Formats: C-alpha cells, structure tokens, sequence
C-alpha cells in the first residue's frame, strides 16, 4: 500500500497473509480475506505459480512475533475456471483456498462480511485497501499491515479513455487514482473494505495496478468485484 498508515491490529480481522515456502522460511506474496473458518478468498493470479502456500491469520507485523498469529496450510486451490494468466484485464481474478485446518475466531481473526450479490457502489464511495504490499512503486513490502482510503471510481469513469479504458470491466471495482495512495505489489488478493449501511464489507479482491506504477493519477487500483461472484463462491464452498 502506497501512502498508507499503519492499521490498528484489530481493525481488519479478516485480512490474511498468503505466503510461500522459500528455503527454510516463508515469504509473504499476497493478501486474502478469511470467508469461512476453513476458506480464504484471494486473487487467482496469486496462486498461478506452483509454490507451497500457507495462510497466516491474526497477523500484523510480518517480521515480528505478534502473539496472535495462527498458521495453516492450503489443502485445496480452486481458481475461477475462466481465469487466464495471459489476460488479467479479462477479469475472473479470484480463487478460493480451502485450509487444512479450521482457524479459531477471536478479535484478530474474523470472517469477512461480503456484499449481497449484484451490489454496485455509487461513485466516490468510502473504502479502505489493506495489505503488506510495497509501500512505494519499486519499493519493499511493509512490515506492519497498512491501510489507505481509496474512494471508488465507478465503471463509467473508470472505463473512460483517460482512466483505464476498455481494460476495466463491469466485473471489477476501481478505487483511488489520486497519485498518492494505492495498492501495490504484494497487496493483490487482499480486501477492499467499503462502508455500506454502517458496516464495512469486502467489495473487492485486489487485482492490478498500472504497469507505469502503483500510485498513478487516473489509474486507480483495480479489484475483482466480489458481488459479481457470490453464486460462484457459494457453489465452490458447497461442493468442496
Ligand atoms: C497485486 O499485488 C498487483 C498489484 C496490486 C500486482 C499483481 N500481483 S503480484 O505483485 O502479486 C505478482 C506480480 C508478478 C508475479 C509473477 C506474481 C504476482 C500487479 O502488478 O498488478
Ligand atoms: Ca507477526
């Protein structure tokens, strides 16, 4: 997250860290949202490589023991069947991870509330991106979880020629684009939390930023629109 602030450690209890095995240790690669005690929602592009993955829930600082973490292996990976690694702009950048063990819920570990199917936010709706992604374009991951206020940019504006044009689809949510705050590499997969009727709900799964950089004016961070995939998510959890 570029231009973020450090989140309080119990603000976003559904945020998870998706990590891969690297030698004798583990490395953060993406975020995710805990949606059941044994299921995580993340981006399909985060699980494209043939790596060994684990999920960390109750995480705040990646480089320090917080005394709240729970570590669980990924038992099954279900990518949307229409995802294509050669075309992130086509959409379908979503995947569900079945955890080997069910995690225990507490003030640091909670299920993410998902919007009702079909819900579209009005332009400029209040949202926060959260993650441990780079803190600057071509920078380094954050140690502590970060958050940034990214108001939505509706489809009409976001798919206009000066923004993302035809690259953005109506199955996506755009947010931000101010040139200062944005998602960045390593935030992908994680949540876009938006305040609706008093309650924050996870409306987006971080998917991409401009190839020019993370915080680029008129290139808002782009997310998979969760509310387009409610039936798909329910169908996967029910058949697995
Ligand atoms: C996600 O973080 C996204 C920017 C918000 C990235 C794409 N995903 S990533 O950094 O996790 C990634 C990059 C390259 C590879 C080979 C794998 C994963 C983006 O650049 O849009
Ligand atoms: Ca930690």
């Amino acid at each position: 997250v570029v231009g973020g602030t450090e989140a309080q450690r119990n603000s976003w209890p559904s945020q998870i860290s998706l990590q891969y095995r690297s030698g004798s240790s583990w490395a953060h690669t993406c975020g995710g949202t805990l949606i059941r005690q044994n299921w995580v929602m993340t981006a399909a592009h985060c699980v494209d490589r043939e790596l060994t993955f684990r999920v960390v829930v109750g995480e705040h600082n990646l480089n320090q023991n917080n005394g709240t973490e729970q570590y669980v292996g990924v038992q099954k990976i279900v990518v949307h069947p229409y995802w294509n690694t050669d075309d992130v702009a086509a959409g379908y950048d979503i995947a569900l991870l079945r955890l080997a063990q069910s995690v225990t819920l507490n003030s640091y570990v909670q299920l993410g509330v998902l919007p009702r199917a079909g819900t579209i936010l009005a332009n400029n709706s209040p949202c926060y991106i959260t993650g441990w992604g780079l803190t600057r374009t071509n920078g380094q991951l954050a140690q502590t979880l970060q958050q940034a206020y990214l108001p939505t940019v509706d489809y009409a504006i976001c798919s206009s020629s000066s923004y993302w044009g035809s690259t953005v689809k109506n199955s996506m949510v755009c947010a931000g684009g101010d040139g200062v705050r944005s998602g960045c590499q390593g935030d992908s997969g994680g949540p876009l939390h938006c305040l609706v009727n008093g309650q924050y709900a996870v409306h987006g799964v971080t998917s991409f930023v401009s190839r020019l950089g993370c915080n680029v004016t008129r290139k808002p961070t782009v997310f998979t629109r969760v509310s387009a995939y409610i039936s798909w998510i329910n169908n996967v959890i029910a058949s697995n």
